[PDB]
């Protein structure tokens, strides 16, 4: 179809600091207490 920098711009714009990014921090965090979930079931280990 019709593909180029308008639909990166636009896109782009269609992202005023709304809480869409937010959203990447409660990854972050997820991905943090998931790792640390691995760690203390080493703990157990016996």
């Amino acid at each position: 179809g019709v593909i180029d920098t308008s639909a990166v711009e636009s896109a782009i714009t269609d992202g005023q600091g709304d809480m869409k990014a937010i959203g990447g921090y409660i990854v972050g965090a997820l991905v943090i207490l998931a790792v640390a979930g691995l760690i203390y079931s080493m703990l157990r280990k016996a």
